[PDB]
């Protein structure tokens, strides 16, 4: 893809079922909720998070906490088959050292959308993020630095891990509304995971 990105195109496929039975067990304990921004704003995606430290929002900025301020209890811990799947396709794109303390879950329903953002909330830098899509496809724009640099756009389709870090650590990214129609293991919603290093 770019410099230190690479597309791992249906890495996750035979792990899939395994991940979304797991994205059902970690929101029984903490629930799919879609945030509210800084600003004031019910983002149309639809989280939760797993593991030690969970991004969130709050009034004074985007931040990572291990309380879930929905139900005031630590968010779950991270599934066996999160932390394997993350682990190999970390080491398959060229981090062998990652140790995620971090999952962010995302829901995607139709028409939902992640406008162009930067991940800069995690002091590590060296540190890449795994990100795994699941279900219906989804158009990924990969950018640079700045807002008005040129976007890739790539399509991912379930099963497809996208790892980014070093040059293109900072990189601004999104997904584009999410078109309507169905898949066999998550009905009519796209899940993606992003695993990070947030200590
Ligand atoms: O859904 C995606 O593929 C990207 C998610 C993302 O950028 C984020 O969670 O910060
Ligand atoms: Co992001």
């Amino acid at each position: 893809l770019a410099a230190g990105a690479v597309i791992l195109r249906r890495f996750a496929f035979n792990a899939a079922e395994q991940l979304i039975r797991d994205i059902n067990d970690v929101a029984s304990q903490s629930p799919f909720r879609q945030m509210v921004t800084p600003g004031g704003y019910t983002m149309s995606v639809a989280m939760t998070n797993c593991g030690h430290l969970g991004w969130t929002t709050h009034r004074q900025g985007y931040l990572y906490s291990p309380i879930d301020p929905q139900t005031n209890k630590p968010w779950p811990a991270m599934p066996q088959s999160f932390h394997n799947l993350c682990q190999r396709a970390a080491t398959a794109a060229g981090y062998p050292d990652f140790q995620p303390d971090a999952c962010l879950i995302n829901r995607y329903a139709p028409g939902a959308k992640l406008s162009l953002h930067q991940d800069k909330d995690e002091p590590d830098l060296r540190a890449p993020i795994v990100s795994v899509s699941l279900g219906l496809p989804a158009i990924f724009q990969f950018g640079g630095l700045k807002r008005n640099d040129p976007l890739k756009r790539l399509l991912l389709e379930h099963g497809d891990v996208v790892v980014w870090g070093g040059e293109s650590r900072l990189f601004y990214h999104g997904i584009q509304p999410l078109k309507a129609g169905f898949h066999p293991l998550t009905i009519d919603c796209r899940y993606n995971l992003t695993f990070r290093q947030a200590g």
